[PDB]
């Protein structure tokens, strides 16, 4: 209800479109005098809000924050955030962070992710694509709620229907399709390794189809090299095959910021 924002309050360019998205592409807007993101959904929509309502009561340092919607293809305003997407932040040839800025985005998803779990909402899509940054450089798990959607089509493979992202979902995702905080853990891991590697796409010599026999015959991504060894041993323990030995995201949150610590920059 606080959620519906009044129309004379948005204003949209329509022209200056940041983001593409399957449901809809996203604008940017300006709030009044703050700067927003704009999302719409032109092409399911009673249900898709009901789920979405519950976004508002969340809020939390590392995990995106809805500012409003505007009724009238519905709009969803959310806050602006000027150092786009995390996958082309990390690839962008501009900014050069270091291996510790690398780690410390790491451990900025990690606790928007023990945020989530605390709350037990799985996100089912995590990935460098889907958290983003603001001006402070702050990583904001992104793409849950109303910001759910497709961003780059290309790794999500097309019997079963909806698309999957097959090389960051878990074993028993790929096999059952039940997702849980547990395989959350495991696309953190391959998360991980995009950071390590600037935003290289994981499993480049293989089909989409093909990562369940992949990681049955007992196989996962290599470490990078300048992927220091504590960090590459909790990527493992991330791709643990029971879902249970996995690391916890409390855990993930307590070991990764002491890898952090341990760096000079
Ligand atoms: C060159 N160009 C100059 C402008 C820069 C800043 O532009 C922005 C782009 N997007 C937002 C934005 C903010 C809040 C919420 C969302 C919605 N949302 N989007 C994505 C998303 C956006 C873009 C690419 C990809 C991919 N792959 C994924 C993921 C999750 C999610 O929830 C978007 N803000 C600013 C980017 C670089
Ligand atoms: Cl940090």
């Amino acid at each position: 209800q606080h959620v519906v924002i009044g129309p004379s309050s948005l204003i949209v360019h329509f022209n200056e479109v940041i983001g593409r998205g399957h449901f809809g592409c996203v604008y940017h807007g300006t709030l009044l005098k703050i700067h927003c993101a704009v999302k719409s959904l032109n092409r399911e929509v009673s249900q898709f809000l009901t789920e979405g309502i519950i976004m508002k009561d969340f809020s939390h340092p590392n995990v995106l924050s809805l500012l409003g919607i505007c009724l009238r293809s519905p709009l969803v305003v959310l806050p602006y955030m000027k150092h786009g997407d995390l996958r082309n932040f990390i690839r962008n040839e501009t900014h050069n962070p270091t291996v510790k800025d690398l780690i410390g985005f790491g451990l900025q998803v990690a606790k928007g992710m023990k945020y989530l779990a605390s709350k037990k909402i799985v996100h089912r899509d995590l990935a460098a694509r889907n958290c983003m940054l603001d001006e402070k450089f702050t990583v904001k798990v992104a793409d849950f709620g109303l910001a759910r959607d497709m961003y780059d089509k290309e790794y999500y493979s097309v019997k079963t229907g909806a698309k999957l992202p097959v090389k960051w979902m878990a074993l028993e995702s790929l096999q059952t399709q039940k997702f849980t905080t547990k395989s959350d853990v495991w696309s953190f891991g391959v998360l991980l390794w995009e950071l390590m590697t600037r935003g290289a796409p994981p499993y480049p010599d293989v089909n989409t189809f093909d990562i369940t026999v992949y990681l049955l015959q007992g196989r996962r991504l290599l470490q990078p090299e300048y992927c220091p060894d504590p960090l590459y041993e909790v990527m493992l323990k991330c791709w643990h095959p029971k879902a249970e030995m996995r690391p916890s995201f409390s855990e993930l949150v307590s070991r990764i910021s002491a890898i952090f610590s341990t760096f000079i920059g």
